[PDB]
This record gives structure tokens, sequence and C-alpha cells, in this order.
């Protein structure tokens, strides 16, 4: 999770997307999806991002409904935002054992307990928290098995991010739980 305010510079793709659903949360305003190989991504706007700004005008208090409508009005050619990194969310490091394991499990993305003696104990990873990113890879909607497999095939040292369950189900009540799977970005970013 970078440290602070970031501006984003965006270009409608030729069918006039850039390839974002936006959420209000606490008279915010966050981003709910990041389609894959759209403007969103290339400019690397991430799931939990705030939307400070959108060409210079204040996203506070908007509903979800007017920041959609604002991105649908824009002048496409150049738009701005202004982003604050992942607000809700927080990184964690861990090193496998011998045997491969971090030390946890998890539900439908969300880890449900922490395994005495294990790097997950000895770095405070809590239960109750949603994963968002693993390696900085987005792993939102995926199968549970998949999330175990991008884990088992990660090196040594494995980063993940996670979201406060209760924040991570405000954010995605009223998407489809397949356009998840289907849309969301899970690749890894391009140079």
């Amino acid at each position: 999770i970078k440290q602070g305010i970031r501006e984003v510079i965006l270009c409608k793709d030729q069918d006039g997307k850039i390839g974002l659903r936006l959420k209000s949360i606490d008279n915010g305003i966050f981003v709910q999806l990041v389609q894959a190989n759209s403007p969103a991504s290339l400019v690397g706007l991430r799931f939990g991002d705030q939307v400070l700004q959108i060409n210079g005008e204040n996203c506070a208090g908007w509903s979800s409904d007017k920041a959609h409508k604002v991105l649908k009005q824009a002048f496409g050619e150049k738009i701005t935002m202004t982003i604050r990194d992942r607000p809700f969310e927080r990184t964690i490091t861990m090193h496998k054992d011998s045997t491969g394991h971090v030390g946890f499990i998890f539900k439908n993305g969300k880890i449900t307990s922490i395994v005495k003696d294990s790097s997950a104990a000895r770095n405070g990873l809590l239960t109750e928290h949603n994963i968002c990113e693993i390696n900085g890879q987005n792993v939102i909607g995926l199968k549970d098995s998949q999330i175990a497999d991008i884990l088992s095939t990660s090196g040594t040292v494995v980063t993940i991010t996670i979201m406060p369950a209760f924040i991570f189900e405000h954010i995605i009540k009223r998407m489809a739980p397949s356009i998840m799977k289907s849309l969301m970005d899970h690749t890894i970013p391009e140079v």
C-alpha cells in the first residue's frame, strides 16, 4: 500500500469504456472493479483504491450512480483522477516453512484461523479478513483452490494484501459473483 495520493491520467478505449465500477463507502468513492486489458488496469488502478477527484472535482458524498454518470460525460481524450492507494487494506510479508506452508486457513477468500508456531502467527495475520491480492496479483473472485495454487507456486516469501471482511462485503455488495470471477483483472501488471 503506497504512502499517500497520486495522479492518474486515463483515456477511454475505442468503445468509450475505461473498465471501472465505483462504489460509495463512508461518503468516499472506492474502486469496486477493474476490468482486465482496460484503460483503468493500464494506468494501474486497483481494487479498494479511493478516488478523491475526477477531473479535479471532489467525489466526497457522491452516489455510486453519480460517479458512473460523471465518468460517462467526460471528454474522453484525457481524464485525470486523484487516487488514495487501497486505504482499507494492509500488506503482510510471510515466509513458507519447509512444508511450503505460511500457516493459515481461509474460506471464500476469507482467513478463518491462524496456525500456531507459523509465519502467519509470527506476523500477526488476522482472521475475518478477505484476501485482496497475493504478491501484487488481484485474486478477488478466484476459486479457493486457485488462491491455494497461487500460494503453492509463489516463492518462499509471500506478500498478502488483506481487508477487514465487513468492509470487503460492503464494497462488493451488488456485484455478480461471476463478474468477480470473469472480469476482475487478475493479471500480473505490464511494463
